[PDB]
């Protein structure tokens, strides 16, 4: 099974309305920059972002020039001439539209409320897909809360039904229409819907975990934003999942959700695999094509794990563009984010940066000794370890934000495709290091065990192991005369 | 409101069929030993035990001579001439009949299964009560499991309906027929039904907690079997309630059920009070009229919290009767249980025992220095603190097992009545000590708190407190943009006035 390679294509409305493929000053990353070689290295392009309007329907930004928008999408779907497996998805949501404090948040809550609203919203998704020529629907609601999850589920189920019927109607058995979501990659947002992961993922082809932004100006201690494994010297976090409305016992919560823990990519993946009904092949690991920069950091450890003075507000509440050498930061008016393309040029232009490597997290980072700056980012080296992880854990593939942040040669995308598909690349001896692994155990990743069959009428001592109804159970205290599952005394510890 | 004083009267079928009041070798504790003075000190006598037969009806042991049974019960109900508040209850169950491996266990599970079976069983309970002259029904099922609790509750409700109708029919408004159960006194058995305590206790007049046997030879470390409060120097136990099917979060389970914890009487009472809908006035504290003995006790502990070499297997797997001076242990053939009557007779007959006192647990214990023996028991002094606890916590009263283990003068029963009712007893200055209290917090004992009202649209930092929909909530982490109760981020920590 070929690994998915899902690249976001993001274009703001102003750039759509003024679209041109011959002037990077207006449109920095036109569709023409996606060469045939790059199209062949992708399996999915997530066009972004559409929204949910006050009519509770999928819709473009109301300021969008529809004729210019159709032309942009047509240029993307023309790329399928170079890659018969390529799908041009469209994404609904993103942080700006759909976060709790976002401009359109209430429309997401209201669209999934009722059977009538869900049917109307689901129909509009398929309509938009067919009217503009997209190959599937991606929903990036960041993020539905506990009371909204069941409606969110039924809406996804409704879209799945309509997409499957549309696949048959259009003869698309060879390339069926698909449904994906961007899912939270950290435990705090994940706890909103974690208990219902199985019913969320059931109608999806993939859940694309946003396993980045695990550090940012909203945290007082600098850190890697997409550490693969944990560094004991770095900060640790409250494991919010132990508070999810799971109904598990104290022992089950404790063994599944050690706290505090290292907020890493491996943690997010393992937390998903701990849940019953979440298959590894549907889990896609997100990676960032951008870095996050911090100022006012101290010395002694390359700027890692230090206090900082980076503004947290949105948008950037100043004109102080303090990321030395970041020309894109001036154009975008924000020194806290830098594309890999810009970071590469900052490393090549003598601005005082050093590129350092953390062999526990398996991620690079920049340090500016003279102005106290720290940048966490990913590159082709960190992608070696993440690609091997994807293969070892039998995940569905990789996702990234976004195509316009790769360098001009497309080195990041080419690296991902190479690590998955190149016949002359061999990572069998790649050293995954001694960084901290997430060691939680849950119902979905219980180890295989053997035990004598449970015998009704037997009195079991503390620590006894029995097999019953497909699982191996252990007594939590002594003098146990009840059957596993009928009591508080038995802990499910294994399967088969 | 007078505190309940509930004494079990237990008599085996063998003793009923051969009942006599002039031969202690056949019947050691005849009803005649319950003098008018003792009858006035009781509010309830739990006659025990009846059973549930394979027809799923309340019934006497099939080997019971029915005429002899009626005669024994009549001697108990005649005691009401001396005490117009006294009730002769009858108890269905007990350990032998109703434990998971007991001879009649399946009858208890099956009787509560369906509306028809519950109706048939409930009718048989009231029929037995009226036929033999009892004043109420007590059910000692030890213990219903999670899947059986809902049927068990519906059966209790059905008995409640029939008892209330029988009260009206018999003009017994001045002394209505009552319904009680014996409940678990330790967290392990309690976890079976803990989540449904409110609906279990609703149809009852009392739930009589079996707050004894909290220690015994089956434990590797000697301990008090009915410690009122905890001793930090003593052993601690897994808090099984954190594994009950409550649906609470990790923070809520941890805050309600500290673990490990001291297995005490106070723990069991407070664990019941942590649940909403469980009124203190229905909780009755059980006390033992017997002791538990250990050997091999090695230490300067006074024998407390020490390793031991006591069998604690049943039945006693030896003939070594090493409890020096326990003659009842020889006749009964078990050196690990002794009535208070015998323990007193061991103390006054020169056997080398020292009576020591633990001022944390507020319980006495025996220690035999030359042979290293340890006995945990209760007496009139430990009952002072338990009686004051009952009054301070506004509990319903006290229960004890059993009447035949008191001394001949009835000193234990007289002490309980004195501490509740005597005008010349004054425990106002009795110091309850510094033993460990159970400090768990649950929905039934959330404190009143004050906090600013939650404001929609606000982003809250970690540890922020807000009031919302009748509760005070605290954030467990930062950058909170959700409303309390809609999220995993908010912890219920208090109630709004
Ligand atoms: C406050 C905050 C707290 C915790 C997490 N947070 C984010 O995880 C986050 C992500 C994003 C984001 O867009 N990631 C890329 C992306 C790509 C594709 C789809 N979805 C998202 C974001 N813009 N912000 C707000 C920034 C903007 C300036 C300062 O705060 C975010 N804030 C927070
Ligand atoms: C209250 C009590 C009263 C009287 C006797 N008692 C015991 O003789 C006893 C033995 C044991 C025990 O473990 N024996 C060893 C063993 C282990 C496994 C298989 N066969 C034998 C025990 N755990 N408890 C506590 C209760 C609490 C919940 C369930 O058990 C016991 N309680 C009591
Ligand atoms: C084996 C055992 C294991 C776990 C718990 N167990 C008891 O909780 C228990 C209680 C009683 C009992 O009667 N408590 C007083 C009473 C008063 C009113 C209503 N119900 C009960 C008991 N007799 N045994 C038998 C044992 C004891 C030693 C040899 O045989 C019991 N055994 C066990």
């Amino acid at each position: 099974t070929r690994k998915a390679v899902i690249g976001y294509y993001f274009i703001p409305t102003n750039q759509i309305n003024n679209y041109t493929e011959t002037d990077t000053s207006v449109v920095p990353f036109p569709v023409s920059n996606i060469t045939p070689a790059k199209a062949k290295q992708l399996t999915h392009i997530n066009f972004s972002f559409l929204d949910i309007n006050s009519n509770l329907e999928c819709a473009w930004d109301p300021a969008t020039n529809d004729a210019k928008a159709r032309d942009v999408v047509n240029r993307l779907t023309a790329l399928k001439a170079h890659n018969p497996s390529l799908r041009i998805m469209f994404s609904i949501g993103g942080w700006y539209y759909s976060n709790d404090l976002g401009v359109s948040h209430a429309n997401y809550v209201n669209a999934v409320k009722t059977p009538a609203s869900r049917a109307k919203f689901a129909q509009s998704c398929v309509r938009i897909m067919k009217d503009y020529g997209f190959d599937g629907v991606d929903i990036d609601w960041e993020y539905p809360q506990a009371a909204e999850v069941d409606g969110f589920i039924a809406a996804l189920q409704e879209i799945r039904t309509l997409l499957n019927q549309q696949t048959i109607t259009d003869g698309r058995q060879a390339l069926p229409y698909q449904l994906t979501i961007a899912g939270a990659g950290g435990a705090f947002f994940l706890s909103r819907y974690y208990s219902k992961l199985a019913q969320i993922v059931a109608p999806l082809d993939y859940i694309n975990l946003m396993t980045y932004d695990l550090a940012g100006p909203w945290e007082k201690v600098t850190n890697h934003q997409a550490a693969l494994f944990g560094d004991a010297a770095g900060p640790t976090f409250y494991n919010a999942l132990r508070e999810a409305n799971l109904g598990w016992s104290w022992e089950e919560l404790t063994r599944a959700f050690p706290s505090p823990f290292s907020l890493t990519v491996d943690a997010a993946v393992q937390q998903h695999l701990m849940m019953e009904g979440v298959p590894s092949a549907k889990i896609v690991m997100g990676v960032p094509f951008y870095g996050r920069a911090f100022k006012g950091v101290s010395g002694g450890n390359g700027g890692q794990y230090s206090s900082h003075s980076t503004p947290g507000e949105d948008p950037y509440p100043s004109t102080d563009y303090w990321l030395v050498g970041c020309e894109e930061c001036v154009r975008d008016k924000d020194p806290r984010i830098a594309s890999y393309r810009q970071l590469e040029q900052m490393l090549q232009g003598n601005y005082g940066y050093q590129r350092l490597w953390n062999d526990k997290t398996k991620t690079p980072y920049l340090y500016h000794a003279q102005n106290g700056l720290f940048v966490t980012y990913d590159d082709a080296e960190s992608f070696k370890y993440k690609a091997k992880y994807i293969k070892q854990q039998q995940l569905g593939g990789v996702m990234f934000w976004h195509l316009g942040q790769d360098n001009r040669n497309g080195d990041l995308l080419a690296a991902l495709d190479r690590y998955f598909n190149a016949a002359d690349y061999d990572d069998s001896q790649l050293d995954m290091g001694t960084g901290l692994r997430y060691t939680g155990v849950g119902p979905g990743n219980l180890p295989i065990m053997t035990a004598p069959a449970y015998v009704p009428g037997t009195t079991y001592a503390q620590g006894a192991l029995v097999s019953y109804q497909g699982y191996v159970w252990q007594t939590k205290w002594g003098y146990i005369t009840s059957a596993p599952g009928s009591d508080s005394a038995w802990l499910k510890v294994g399967r088969v």
